[PDB]
């Protein structure tokens, strides 16, 4: 059947990013169902850490190994089996009493925090692709734009010309230093906590480098204190995830007024916006607002574990809140949408240079050419050429109709004396485009230095995908090199032992 | 007179560390004041910079210099002038038109940008050397401790036996990782915005470069809306701050506990302790709920500071909530606090072995000992001890008593057989020392253990000394060649134009 | 099979309120599937009101109503179809284009607000339903613990006698405040929206009172635009299920301490305790840690639905955050389980007791008779029983035993005097039962007090029950009535027409 | 000095209610300091009722009154005499022993709770004042605004046609529903917790509610726990300020987008807008954006107090966030300024009726005209408009050109028939006037229903103003009682005992 919301000016489908916001949430997850396949992950590299320990015979692991893969299957449709307890009393009632040896030196505390920390890791390199795609979207738009003028609004007014490839080099350098922020959070969430068992360790001579390397970790949570009451990574994650979609928030908001009919300086999408059932006339921007209801919702995460956090001691707590799939999930489909809208977003040129032109944007480098060409104060410039505008608005005069006349009759209201400019200098001081060429230093939006920043930033995004590949890779060998050697064990005992 | 709270049980004066939480909430300045001075600086490197560029003579310069110490000196009593048109206007009664000229090519906007992250790098320095003062109290007081033998927690119930040391070598790793946080946060922070002016850059041909060394800047905030509306960096201080502090308040809640008349295994010194005004028995863990209170405090900044930067668009906004003095004073005073209490906590060593000795916490070792000596499994045994365990609590025996015809009963009890292991094994297996002696391996509370864990953070806390030496090196040497910049150019022009 | 978690410490079952700490997570609803009965009942009670406004004919109101049920039965498994402008192309699929008629008048934007409404309303009474089940248990475990003399605490210190019936009763008056606040809110949230349609009413000829009545509302939202803008209920919903929550993450706390291992001076019912996998002496206080973990998430949504209004306008917004099913039904799951809690709670009387007599809370008690008997100020009193507490922990002599001689030691000690008061005027001051029963005024623990309290306490019980059961059968007649008229309609044309 | 922000665009001086949004950070009192007065009247009635209760006699209450009014002079300059123990001191210090006297069944804890309750009472009833001139502004706006036609907004997009009228009303209708809460509200912040003592009450026989009416209160705390416990009200307080001032950011937000530059439909007051130090031209809605800070800021305290809240026991702590004074200085700053906004702003009705008759808002009129008149369902008439729209926007045909020839093609286009209309039909429907003429149910545009909600609202308001009169004059004659009755005691004593 039809998508029922694609009626009147919703024409189309729902861009496949769009209709992410909308399936997120029923197919989202429980965390108990996301870090079960990883606690699964955890048996085996812990039993063959424990096998080559000595701890197990390679009879006995091949054993709980084999037994492994039949429970993980069972609870494929099982639900029930995917906590620890539950899970290794199935194991018992599958292979019998040598179930219980897996757990030898281990406690559900540092798996569980282990298990987490994976779930988390490559949750962490699943949003840092996504928001490398949405870095990537953003800058390979403002390579297009380096001519598009139009203003850039401070207080919601509009305050000089740039170009939309200027403002998108701006959300380039915010997403720049979210990356940062989120590999900075990545060297501290693949840490391996496995070996701390309860909170102090264990008697038993495990090798908790070998169970890290198994999993792919890049070293351990040393102090087995902090293996298990450590929680700050979490806090973290939720943390960087609310500061990257407040930013995410900020642009959909940008976009919004942008798109409002009263602006008009650009569209979204008609495959990224809805209508309503009622208004006919509504192209709704709906994948921007969903996109902000995402950000405004991980401040939930955040605040929920730092409150936990603070409401405890320093120690394993099964009070502690947790940072959820489905909100990972709404920031994946969030971050996603809004890469979508930046992609296929249409500015009206046209309308951009109209206000860019004529809404007096242009009136600072009036001020500067009256300092730089009469050599008066930049206080006593500003003056005048607010008379200026005052007197412009009154006489419906547009920023780009205003001429010497009106100029020296300012002047000569606020200061008694005229000015020594010509029309020449007016105009020029008055063309927005002009007012784009003369802002030509670093992150200003002279075409030349906006190109500037967007090959500097694309050679940044060659970095940002190696820096992925590379720990993606490391997992991806530590996994195998885990499978390996679980089916070394298995058929070495059926076929030699 | 007296500290009249100073009576009965709270005895001495307050350590100064336990008084800081009490004066900084009057103490704390605004953030108009905090940021100031750093404004004044701002001018200074602004107008030499201007100068370099040619924009300014050095005739100007000179005026200007010089008007900005005595207008400095008038703003030291006149809180009225601390904001930058009063400033200015100020500026201007003092030296005359040429005043208006310092703000060529300059907005409030990235003067203000550039100000409140001059404040928050110095409170950063500020705050990693209060942090590496809590690490060291933490971590020399361990080196004290390693054969304190106690008890940890788990969910508010005794774990195992472990070691102060070890518990406090928990802390000090979470202090190292809240130490990576605030020196990644100080490379985001240290980021010159100024010549964004309004938002877009200027025409005027600035040296960004200049003004940012001058001002101890490490690189530039590039894109000039990102100059100005950036504001992530406010709100990862705000978050680190409260993670960090959350952190401490566990450590204080842990001690807070430790300190309860029940557990008595840990007494604040009298220094950081306060009495009642009623109840004469009272010793009130006030510096720990004081630093508690501040931890919680914290949520409220990163609450706000993220609230609004969800609310608005990717702009220079005034609704954007500030990261406050006080915010920052409060951490620094619970900080300090906690520094104090740690180095000054002394625990009740005979009570925490009794406690690890006789109140169950061996329970594990025992059932290790019985997976290691007679190779059952590890949910047999388990099954077994906790029927030791059942047992003993009914019959009134503490776990040091417990005796190998108490364990034959319970292994008779639940599995109809008797488990072949002596009395020497099972009094080894409940040795609270033993325990912790057994768990030898990285990060565990073995003396070697934790001792290993204390030289790495020794050699860790040489570099976090190191780094901060480095950093506020690097400000001073710019603060002081601005100074001998600025007198050079007010010098030369009086005695040579 | 068995509970793999019920081994060792952790015998029988879990609690039935217990469980559904473990069940509501993957149970839960999403906001979708919970409101979509919601708009099932405004469909038909919208419908209904348009045949009695002669806006539809009785024969096209009963096709369309015999259709919403032939549409609601195929939703019932396909959740595609629980969306409006999905159902309603349903429905248009299943009767023909009477189906858009259905929609005349109406927006989603107020059959959105009216059917969250419904949804919050019967979730707030059955959290109110819960509350009061919650203080039932409290009121009820007070009036058995009358006697049950123990400490109560400020700042974690022991404070002064009191009794567990006291301290219970506390826990009611803070129910009873919180009640107010829910009943307060569903005065606010029962209030009908439709008719705003998309913000600005209709011009169709709608009575308004009719389909609020036919729904169970009682009263409208007037002004359409806070028909549709209007979200204050639900962030105060949020907010009251938080403050609530937090009241019972702090009684979920100080049990936490009362049943620590050093306090023991409570012990959870078996079935409300877990244990651990790997420890055997472990009971492990997972439902307060769970219900506390309830409590710290509930801020979350209430920060997030705050945030989410501070960044609109006064508008029908699509990006404003929900109160959803998941976290109500963890409310819940946490007030019954805390209802079991406090039902089984086993004190232990014994241990209270000696607390309560040795460990110097009856210190007061001491300062106030010498003060009431030799007339000294209470300032001088209080340190003299100070230096007799600080020389009685001094020389290991338990509060009870503190004599004659100890306290005169102490008032030449700190007076150079001593002072006229007997050893059976201490012994007295030193009796915590006497204490207690010196404590007679309003709210103070003493039983005739206490009772007073109960005796209040469950009058108003009797008040919120009937309170509960007046607001339900409304919602129960109204349900009926529209089900009736539903009825009334098909039958009539199927009949008769 | 002139106010050098008031240069260019920012004529005349800022209105006074703008002002306040600069003074109330450096202004604000510290907790301390606000709640010290009232700490004061706390002693005078505590000390009047133990006279009454004959525990002190007539001379020592008069010795002890008389040291009160001195020692309360001192602490006008002596900020450390403001606590209680300094305080208490420096009345020992000036009238001798018998100051103890005055604390004789009393705790800082119950002083503290009760002194704060009486502060937030009265900021309380501040806060109901400046909500209540709020409405007003806003009711006597809407009763000028009646036929001020103009487009209403759902998700940033003109939904349909209303007046500005209409929109006030619907922020009234909020506003008496945050009345309502803090009414409520207020009814638990006043009650009197003295009595509770520490948090056990006292053997000494206090009469509770001769305190409570001196100081007063309207009833009790009366469980002495919750008395001291209890901060449910702080948490209450800070939340109904959030919700409100999330309204409130809402408003300023809505009125921030009517005036930009693009929208152009209001204009602030030039007494509520500044301007750029750089940029002439602009006229910045600085009272907006800073009335919107003070909201945003406004999360903190509720999130600090709620975690603190969630990390203790039901027990007096020193560990709970407090509601500050700059907090609530903030709430009425924004509220004033908002006020002053409202009342002084200029809507543009030339402007305004553009966008109504021009952009699409009549659509759905015109879609309720075809269901009405040819009795097509709504969806297909929905469809066929869309359309009109669609093909309007692509010839350039504004809405109120839209003619008989569009619909007609439109309808040919998407259902290949015409449709039974008149050019008159559509005129009419087309009428943004009719729009709002045609909307005259409850709570709709029309003028008579506005009208209706105005006079309603008008009556409502009436009812503030008394409820607010009544609670004041009842905390205005308990004060002088208790001012009479300290003079009382104090001449009986110097001139007859
Ligand atoms: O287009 C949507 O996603 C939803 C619209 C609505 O329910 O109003
Ligand atoms: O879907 C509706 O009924 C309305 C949507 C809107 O407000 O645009
Ligand atoms: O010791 C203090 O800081 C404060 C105590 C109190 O006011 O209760
Ligand atoms: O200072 C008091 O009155 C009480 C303090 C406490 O609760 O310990
Ligand atoms: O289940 C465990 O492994 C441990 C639980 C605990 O810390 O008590
Ligand atoms: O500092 C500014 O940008 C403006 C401040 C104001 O007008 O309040
Ligand atoms: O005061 C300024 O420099 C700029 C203000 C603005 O962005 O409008
Ligand atoms: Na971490
Ligand atoms: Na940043
Ligand atoms: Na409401
Ligand atoms: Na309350």
């Amino acid at each position: 059947v039809p998508d029922a919301t694609r009626i009147g000016r919703a024409t189309g489908a729902k861009a496949p990013e769009f209709q992410e916001l909308y399936d997120f949430d029923a197919a989202a997850l429980t965390l108990t169902s996301a870090v079960f396949p990883y606690d699964s992950q955890i048996h085996r590299a812990h039993v063959v850490m424990l096998t080559e320990q000595g701890i197990l015979t390679v009879e006995e692991s091949a054993t709980i190994l084999s037994g492994l893969a039949q429970v993980d299957e069972l609870a494929a449709t099982d639900g029930s089996l995917r906590t620890y307890l539950p899970y290794e009393a199935a194991l018992k009632r599958t292979i019998g009493s040598v179930a219980g040896k897996m757990h030898i030196g281990r406690s559900r505390n540092d798996l569980a925090n282990a298990g987490k920390r994976m779930f988390l890791r490559d949750q962490l390199l699943r949003t840092i692709e996504a928001v490398i795609g949405y870095r990537e979207a953003v800058v390979h738009k403002a390579a297009d734009h380096l001519d598009t003028v139009m203003v850039v609004y401070t207080q919601r007014k509009e305050a000089q010309p740039i170009t939309l490839g200027h403002y998108l080099m701006a959300i380039s350098e915010n997403l720049a230093k979210n990356l940062d922020r989120y590999r900075e959070l990545y060297a501290r969430i693949n840490l391996c906590p496995l070996g701390a068992a309860a909170t102090a360790g264990t008697g038993w001579p495990l090798n908790r480098d070998r169970t890290s390397a198994l999993l792919g970790f890049d070293g351990l949570v040393v102090n087995s204190i902090e293996g298990v009451a450590g929680w700050d990574h979490v806090a973290e994650h939720a943390f960087v995830n609310a500061v990257f979609l407040s930013g995410l928030s900020r642009l959909a908001s940008e976009i919004q007024l942008w798109s409002t009919d009263e602006y008009q300086v650009a569209e979204l999408d008609a495959s990224f916006a809805g209508t309503s059932s009622i208004m006919p006339q509504k192209k709704n921007p709906m994948s921007l607002e969903r996109s902000r209801k995402a950000a405004f919702a991980a401040m939930g995460p955040l605040v929920g574990i730092l409150t936990s956090l603070n409401a405890i001691e320093y120690q394993m707590s099964a009070a502690r809140v947790e940072l959820e799939p489905r909100s990972i999930d709404a920031l994946i489909a969030a971050t996603h949408a809004m890469t979508g809208v930046v992609r296929t977003l249409h500015p009206n040129k046209e309308r951009m240079r109209q206000y860019a032109a004529e809404n007096y944007s242009t009136m600072t480098d009036l001020t500067d050419m009256l300092v730089r060409r009469v050599g008066i104060d930049y206080r006593e410039a500003h003056e005048i050429v607010a008379h200026v505008v005052i007197t412009a608005i009154e006489k419906g005069i547009k920023a780009n109709k205003i001429g010497l006349d009106l100029v020296q009759e300012a002047a000569v209201a606020q200061t008694g004396a005229g000015i020594n400019v010509s029309a020449d200098d007016i105009k020029d001081a008055l063309d927005p485009w002009q007012n784009v060429l003369r802002r030509e230093g670093k992150g200003m939006p002279a075409p030349m230095s906006v190109k500037a920043s967007i090959d500097d930033a694309m050679a940044e995004l060659h970095k940002d995908r190696a820096w992925l590949a590379n720990a993606t890779q490391a997992l991806a060998n530590a996994k195998q090199t885990l499978a390996d050697s679980v089916q070394q064990i298995i058929q070495t005992d059926r076929k030699y032992l």
